[PDB]
């Protein structure tokens, strides 16, 4: 386990062959209100593009999971609700660590990115059209939707 | 657009402040044969666990998405079958640009890591209880089962 960079939100390492970037785990908020579900879209200078996304971020030092996903559905969206764990996922264990934790979000109420309401079913026609890209939590919230949400 | 790392399956770059991993992209196949999902099983250094994910695996140079999935379809199961393109997803755009492409795979036949068919209400049910756990494409797979496939 040989370190080549010590960055900000990733390190990467080597284990002999295996080149490994190390990321601090994450969280993903699933929210549906009048059969809409909360995306959210902001510039990602890694892709160039702003995917469908759903509230999410980084779990910072000293919080668990839950307490992320309330701050993030709050800084994201200025919302807090009942939040409930679902089930969580490597994003690409073939090179990194990175965990998400995904939560879902019920009685939504304002106590304060782009937030994007839009119907689960829309937001697939549309990417299918290929007017929009999704991000693994952005797919995540629509399927989880289709399949214990309707 | 500063380079720090040329490696062989991701570059590490950084755009100023942010840090971004190029990775190439990638497929995964989902499989459902009389209730059972096709999972797949290997040790992922990077997490140091084995994820319950599906047949996927990174595009090589002049194939496309729908090569891609055929390919690893055969190479980790020794199946072919006609597939169809479902959609496409980010891993974790905050980083990372790898863009996985995710197809449906019916009548599968045997033409030639760990092979793991399960039903997909079991994969769901032993995550729950912490028994194991999944990978981007193991969870979108079994989403995608419950939303569609039953």
């Amino acid at each position: 386990r040989t370190y080549l960079y010590r960055g900000r939100i990733l390190n990467l390492a080597l284990e002999g062959r295996y080149e490994i970037v190390e990321h601090k785990p994450a969280v993903a908020v699933i929210a549906l209100r009048e059969g809409r579900m909360l995306f959210v879209r902001q510039m990602r200078p890694a892709v160039g593009l702003a995917p469908l996304e759903i509230p999410a971020g980084l779990i910072e030092p000293g919080e668990d999971p839950l307490e992320a996903a309330r701050r993030e559905l709050a800084e994201e969206t200025g919302l807090s609700g009942d939040l409930t764990y679902l089930f969580s996922y490597f994003v690409s264990p073939g090179f990194t660590d990175e965990k998400t934790h995904v939560f879902l979000a019920e009685n939504l109420k304002e106590v304060e990115i782009e937030v994007v309401w839009m119907r689960p079913e829309e937001a697939l026609e549309r990417h299918q059209r290929g007017e929009v890209e999704f991000s693994a939590t952005g797919l995540v919230g629509v399927l989880y939707y289709h399949a214990f949400l309707r």
